[PDB]
RNA sequence: GCCCGGAUAGCUCAGUCGGUAGAGCAUCAGACUUUUAAUCUGAGGGUCCAGGGUUCAAGUCCCUGUUCGGGCG
């Protein structure tokens, strides 16, 4: 009975405590890693035995083929790689000890073999035991998944079996743990310093983000979980700490869905003496030598719509392509839009609604020229940036805490990255001036509140240091999670997150 | 006066502001920075004047001082280096941008200077300014003291202010950041695979404390921060992985003092197919590089009550010393203590006790066997710890993910490293029983359904992943704050946190 | 809420027009000293989603109820 499987292995383990053979040893000594034993001893010619060479490896078994009562073949799995064993009692320590062994052993137990390297006859690299020791038994019935496992609801509840049947996972996480390597690289030879800000902060913000509140009992107030390390590190700059960079998980009190989660990676570094356009050159080598170094060239098949979808051969050649909004929106509508000057204007609101709407661009039921702006981007820009692109200039209605245009009116200096139709990076200039910062801030609490006692929603420590002068300095940041994503071709994010947050079963 | 000069000063710049001539500029190049400057024009003897290198850096200005109407030495500070922009009337652009120029700048005005390199008769690298350009202008007065300023509260909550007038500040940060590099370093070259383990778990565990709870709003379950990436790990070594590590952080909702943060940096890393003897020698290793790495040597001077207190000479030389925690105990006490390998009754609590008010320390009020015998160690085999020591076992009862040891029955392979009075890392041989694992859950449950803020639940999910297999694993965890304490001969965790959380004050 | 189609061993499907529960996979036992998704030999495992009427006899004729899935709201 399968079910009941599981409670007879159990039965099984208990005996084994009984009678003096603990299946849990406290250490095995480990004397070659099964990469190494590949490695060194592929040369072998079939039939080969190499009874002059004793090794000890470990492993968890994942089949068990009988050939006879005395000619076992399992099948040892770690590290990604494969190794048989060949358990056969003319090379065993004596028969009686092969049949206890052999009667005791599962799919799925993790055991350790002692013996010498061969090869079978048919040319299969493989190890015949002179013993084979458990180390720990599994209670559980492993399944014998051909093509892996699919069902997409234990593959991310319980990473384990995942991993145990499945092996892109591995790859799929070593990918992402190669790429935060390579950006913490990347910039400290750059000369920056890597800082670790609180996750916790007294006040929440103006930013329209959902926060986390905590309560702390010690201190008796309430504390809300980080949405970005961004004042912070400017208070450090304002310090004298130039070159700043930060690796860390933010949090979100948002629905989960396909590409959300509620606490995700993400990399931020701010850089005195700089604006946007030099970390356009930065970003440039950044995600092109990590294409390069990850890949190993710069072309990349992604599957937005999984393996049997579109395939997109995306190519990050360092020459990134680099457009301004309003001059390839002129293009790409035709029509030319108002001045910027007038972005507030409810006219130039009005005339951006009636074109959105001539084109069928639905928006959210706030019809500011925010909205509709960014879903005409949207709907137009990001469409053909399939090829790393680089958006230019963004207007100032989307755009707080970024400098007004260094020649132009009313647009900020920010830069985004677009890839696969998805912004990956963006940059800002900072806004260094203390009134303006504040008058910013005043407008968004007051946003915020929507008619509310207001008062809030601000940081009176941050608009303080910017009084004490903050160097003309650049911001740039970046999603981990969507990055991962695009180069372990994953469309969704709970593919490259270990443990995914899922909604609670029943 | 502050608020005075603040008044002033933004009235001023507000009145620059309306005619034009923006205090504010976008871009400003610098060509060279700081550093390179000393490094570069070092060479040159006094009363040089390159006027054929034309050379824009930037920085703020420290100090302010004129001799002369057409003579004015500004003090620029960088990344920890000083210049001295010495400005001329003659070598300026015209006398009356010089004069328009020099009555704008004060002290803390963070300025860019494009001029010639040079030095003057004295002998100090100096830069001829051909123009200055103000880069952002500090409103406030910043206080001009020597030696720094001192008020601890005003250190702490405004971190600015004290890397601009101390030093050192940045220095212990650099350390900070440079033992987690060469962690990371050392752990990737042995094998090791970086993780991300989720910071909220829908149940509290991992590690004796109290969590801090939130409340998700979409999904409508209380969820609890981080106090332990122990489970996840172990999980994920279950499911394939031999060697993992994770440099993250957890969550304390308990006091905060001079040692203790609500939020602290700690270290884990768990491999497979290793042993608690199997991380002494990789602890060992880790640790005397770390300090060789960073100190320069092995021997380290510590003040643990300030620098004006005595000083301690730690030495790291690798052969670090090894004690176990019943044995030398004994040897030390001078008795013969309860046996404890199989004796866990209430008797052995009552001798305990009276073991207690026998040596005269204080035990605390819930006076169990675990918190008494933890009160007898630290008071009696800590205060020899000066130089980095080895703990060998402790016993099971204060060990609920350790495995039991191999010989001695009572004792859990568990070795503790103390340096400086002061356990900075932890290593266990991992628990793989599922029963024992579940058992030792149920009565952590149970402790807590009586009365214990401190204990955990039952984490079915996790006997779960080990009724499929746990290999034999070796579990270490490291305290980053404190070591990043020990190596900058801070004795107070907030000088070695960015932005220490402090009273709301 | 309405209509339609399944409710069959542990899982996936036959069971045809009732003459009765079968096949593969999964588990257990046996045979085989060179397998690789090893292969053969069997065993257990259901009570046919539930209750009624037709029929000598109905999972396999029909009617209700429960659930799931799809469409129609
Ligand atoms: N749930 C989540 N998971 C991962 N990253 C997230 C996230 N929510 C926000 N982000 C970050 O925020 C960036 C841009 O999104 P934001 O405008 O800040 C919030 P959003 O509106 O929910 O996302 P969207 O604009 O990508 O639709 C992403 O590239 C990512 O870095
Ligand atoms: N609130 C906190 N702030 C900073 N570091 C903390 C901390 N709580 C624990 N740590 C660190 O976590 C590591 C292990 O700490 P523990 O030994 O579990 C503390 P404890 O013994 O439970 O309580 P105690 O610190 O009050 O004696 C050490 O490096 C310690 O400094
Ligand atoms: N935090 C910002 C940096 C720019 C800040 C501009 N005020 C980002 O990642 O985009
Ligand atoms: N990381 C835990 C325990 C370390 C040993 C894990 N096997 C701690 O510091 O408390
Ligand atoms: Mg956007
Ligand atoms: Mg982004
Ligand atoms: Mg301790
Ligand atoms: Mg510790
Ligand atoms: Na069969």
């Amino acid at each position: 009975d399968p079910n009941q499987y599981y409670k007879i292995r159990s039965q099984a383990i208990h005996q084994l405590k009984v009678n003096g053979e603990d299946p849990y040893p406290h250490k095995f000594h480990v004397d070659i890693s099964l990469t190494d034993f590949i490695q060194k001893y592929s040369h072998l010619q079939p039939g080969d035995h190499l009874t002059d060479i004793t090794l000890k490896v470990a492993g968890r078994i994942h089949a068990k083929r009988a050939s006879g009562g005395k000619l076992i073949f399992y099948d040892l799995r770690g590290e990604g790689v494969k190794l048989q064993v060949m358990a056969n009692s003319r090379n065993y320590k004596s028969e009686e000890e092969f049949i206890h062994i052999n009667n005791k052993l599962r799919r799925g137990d993790i055991i350790g073999v002692q013996g010498n390297p061969g090869k079978t006859k048919k040319g299969e690299l493989s190890i015949i035991p002179y013993e084979i020791t458990l180390l720990s038994p599994c209670l559980h019935m492993l399944p014998h998944l051909h093509f892996g496992l699919k069902d997409k609801e234990t593959r991310y509840r319980q990473r384990y079996l995942d991993l145990i049947l499945n092996d892109f996972v591995r790859q799929k996480f070593i990918i992402r743990s190669k790429i935060i390597t390579y950006i913490r690289s990347f910039l400290d030879e750059l000369g920056f310093l890597e800082i670790e800000t609180p996750m916790m902060n007294i006040i929440p913000g103006g930013a329209v983000a959902k926060p986390f509140i905590t309560y702390h009992n010690e201190l008796d107030m309430n504390l809300y979980m980080r949405i970005a390390p961004e004042l912070y590190h400017k208070m450090l700059v304002v310090g004298g700490i130039d070159r700043v960079y930060e690796i860390g998980r933010q949090f979100r009190n948002e629905g989960i869905d396909l590409t959300h989660n509620p606490e995700f990676t993400t990399c931020e570094f701010y850089m005195a003496y700089a604006d946007y356009h030099d970390l356009m050159e930065i970003t440039e080598k950044m995600v092109s030598g990590m294409v390069k170094h990850i890949t190993g060239s710069y072309k990349v098949t992604y599957h937005p719509d999984g393996p049997e979808g579109q395939a997109y051969d995306v190519d990050f050649t360092p020459p990134f392509r680099r457009i301004n909004m309003v001059e390839e929106l002129e293009k790409a509508l035709g029509m030319k839009l108002p001045e910027t000057n007038l972005f507030e204007t409810e006219e130039t609101r009005k005339i951006l609604d009636d074109i959105c709407v001539a084109k069928a661009v639905e928006c959210p039921p706030p019809r500011t020229t925010a909205r509709l702006l960014d879903k005409l981007v949207g709907e137009f820009l990001e469409v053909t940036c399939i090829n790393p692109t680089f958006i230019c200039d963004h207007p100032q209605i989307m755009s707080p805490l970024a400098k007004w245009h260094r020649s132009k009116e009313g647009l900020t200096e920010r830069f985004e990255l677009f890839v696969m139709k998805k912004e990956i990076c963006n940059a800002y200039t900072e806004l260094n001036d203390p009134m303006r910062q504040r008058q910013l801030f005043e407008e968004q609490a007051k946003a915020k509140a929507a008619g509310d006692d207001e008062a809030m929603f601000i940081d009176e420590n941050f608009c303080t240091a910017l009084e004490y002068g903050l160097p003309p300095t650049a911001g740039w940041g970046m999603g981990i999670d969507r990055v991962a994503m695009f180069l372990t071709d994953s469309n969704n994010i709970k593919e490259v997150l270990l443990f995914p947050a899922m909604k609670p079963e029943d």
